[PDB]
């Protein structure tokens, strides 16, 4: 199963064979560190120099590339994407789980599809349906009615608390928690009361989710991930935030309550984003983005002072909170000179 | 649970009901979204126009807007107080456990009080005590000698270390962490040498903590949370903090050690807070904050420049930059301008 | 047993016996709360007057002190130093297992050193390997093919993924999370593509991670953690990071993916830093530093605008956001003068 041939892999990735299609590639490896057997790409501008010395079995390449080639050579029009396709191909990721463990702990109640995979010690409380081909990883929760769509999977010690919806071939990695109370409470004066959050979380299909993320659940209304979008580790989504269509979120992203969130966005790492607010579609926001105003025209959007080097910086600090005077210095001559010739 | 009339609600609730009082009410919904048997609630105010078309069969509303009423009104001074009682009255959220799950490992040496719960794979080590109608979730870890006070609640995975005290009517949300080491080094010749941490973490009545916080342990004194406390998601409270009755701090806050933060605070989320510090009560660190200096009065602080369209941010980062530039200048041409003539 | 004798106490630790030699020795504590039992050290130059007012057995010390010493004390070089050793060779601090539980989950393919310690629920995969004196937590789930070295400690419910190598005498916090899959995808016609993510974490010796951290791992090649280094709690680390020896990360770091930091560097808390970059040897980057672009020069590196009360705020922010405004009428009335003569 690990193997197959050059030319059974060019089929299936529609690239012209150049090669010996009877080459046998084991797996995918970078430029470098290739060895015989393993297929590599180049998107590279100019690392065709160097394939000489690479110890790959073939390379996937453009046909511009073709000329310079030293080995078998797969000719695509998107060397990238090819890549991807190869590695899904010839991947070596492991299930979360196979079969069901005979530790697991079950609720009678739970309904399973056809060729689910429950691993070690997970536990599924009551009411909770799993489609077919799901696999939920060891040590994992799964509160009371949660649903999850066929085909999604689960690693090792995910937390899904009760009334969850999970859409159809989501991947979810370790750590992660999904519908936590929200961050919600009345008051008197001084001393906080907790309003019970009975809102979901609704999520779509094809869903990445990486680790130590947390998904608050709504108020009464549902918090909801849009169907393809992709969330990197350990970003904050308060309780019914909307998320559109294929909107990535990078890393660390911390969004407030009620935030709506087009299609085909680009959220930056450690971005903070103020709530109850809306940005539209197609915006792309910066790495370390300070966002407290909507968004109401696409288009890519920045904010914060870069490092600088400590002395350069100690000045510039300084500087900036003295703005103030610095600005009135300057209406002074602005007047000495407008009125005075 | 079951249903309940509306005029036993409107008692518990002290309000004035304001039509039929016979109508059954299942739950609590919004007003967008509320159907026969829901109450929903308004002091949304320009909402009194779409009151009509509202499905709700009972609405939460001030006096000023009871001439509105297209249905069973109730009539309060404060609405969304009176929500966050009803809610609690009709509340669907599900228990963490109900009883002692089979799968739970408890140690012989651990004292339970009356009416635990303790979920599947919880592991309650040597020492341990939980209080008259504490409930601890599934796959949690509770630590030697660690005691948890009546009426305390932790979901599913959250991981509470050794020597760690927890009050009364607290609710610690899955994936946290209470108890860890924190940064504790002298150095051997480029390298770090560890110090064993030795204080332990304290946790007073009506805590509130979200999903993925870190709490970590004092090095010989303690870490302490005042009572009803309120901390939000991924927050990363370090050693020896201690944190006053009241406060409330949003996500993805970083507080470094020694840190004292006093009553009624709020602390915006993602604020950075130095460490060996003192910030007095009743003060409001708004979002994004960096709190390099030591806060000495109440009032509100904040920190950052908002967002700007990316064309417009390169500019005013490269004139923020060497606005040293700028200083000289402006010093350059107020110099031959006054002393010259 | 658990205690030993101030005599010989002094002797292990390298210091000068003044005063009693036979007072039982439980263990280490504070100034401010130290009792009969416990031996405290005083760092300060000036708590010295409180010293009669401590009720401690011992107390370790400067020969600049001795005289104003209120009972027993030990003289060294530095006190701070033979404290760290103190507490180093005294504390009850529970090791996070103690042999294998009956509910631990292991692979009959899983290989054991002696003396390996498993916690309750564990579930230890097919392939894996653990060294001599290696401790697993409760709840731990450990993946395929991974290694641990020997003298290395797991605390609670830690997620260690497949084909991870972790070295020897390293310790992992509880919540963390190694070797999940990087921020991978190919965007083609808008819909993200999953790239598998094929590489490993390879960790050194030595290492100390913090709770709830995140290491990815690489798309191909692999993500590098050096000998020796620290990264305390909420990190991230993205795929294909590499970390020289003996760098330290302050809390709540993030590094985007393909960064690399040399050795010797100290990032302080929740900075962010670009991916495809180098960070050479002998980097500080001060707190909430936000790093952009390369550094090629060794040294102390900061950014941010402190906090200012929100009044003075609103100024500097709104002056700041129309830095060109004022560039421009700076230049247009430097003009005006070096033209009127």
């Amino acid at each position: 199963m690990a193997s197959i041939r050059l030319a059974d892999l060019a089929q299936q990735l529609d690239a012209e064979l150049h090669g010996d299609g009877d080459i046998v590639i084991t797996g995918v490896a970078s430029m470098q560190s290739a060895q015989t057997g393993h297929i590599t790409f180049m998107v590279n501008p100019k690392y065709r120099e160097h394939l000489g010395l690479c110890q790959a079995s073939a390379v996937v390449m453009t046909q511009d590339d073709l000329p310079f080639a030293k080995s078998a050579a797969l000719v695509v029009k998107n060397p990238y994407l090819t890549y991807a396709r190869m590695a899904q191909i010839l991947d070596t990721t492991p299930q979360p789980a196979q079969n069901i463990a005979p530790s697991a702990v079950i609720d009678a109640t739970a309904k399973l599809g056809n060729n689910v995979s429950i691993g070690a010690n997970a536990v599924i409380e009551s009411g909770v349906e799993l489609g077919d081909n799901v696999i939920i990883g060891a040590g994992c929760f799964v509160g009371k009615n949660s649903k999850i769509g066929a085909g999604s999977r689960l690693w090792a010690n995910v937390t899904i608390y009760h009334e969850i919806q999970i859409g159809q071939n989501c991947l979810i990695q370790s750590g992660t928690v999904v519908g936590a109370d929200g961050f919600g409470y009345a008051n008197d004066r001084g001393n906080w009361v907790k309003i019970p959050q009975i809102g979901r979380v609704i999520i779509g299909d094809r869903v990445e989710i990486g680790a130590c993320t947390t998904i608050d659940r709504g108020a009464l209304d549902d918090t909801i991930i849009g169907n393809g979008v992709i969330i990197d580790n350990q970003c904050q989504i308060a309780h019914n935030v909307v998320i559109g269509d294929n909107t990535a979120v990078a890393g660390g992203v911390i969004m407030a309550g009620s935030l709506k969130i087009g299609r085909y966005c680009m959220i930056g790492g450690a971005s903070v984003i103020n709530g109850h607010m809306e940005i539209c579609d197609k915006v792309t926001v910066t790495g370390m983005g300070m966002v407290m105003r909507p968004i109401t025209e696409p288009g890519v959007y920045s904010s914060g002072i870069p490092l600088q080097p400590n002395k350069v910086w100690r000045k510039t600090a300084a500087l900036v909170m003295n703005i103030d005077d610095m600005s009135k210095r300057l209406k002074s001559l602005e007047r000495k000179v407008n009125q005075q010739d």
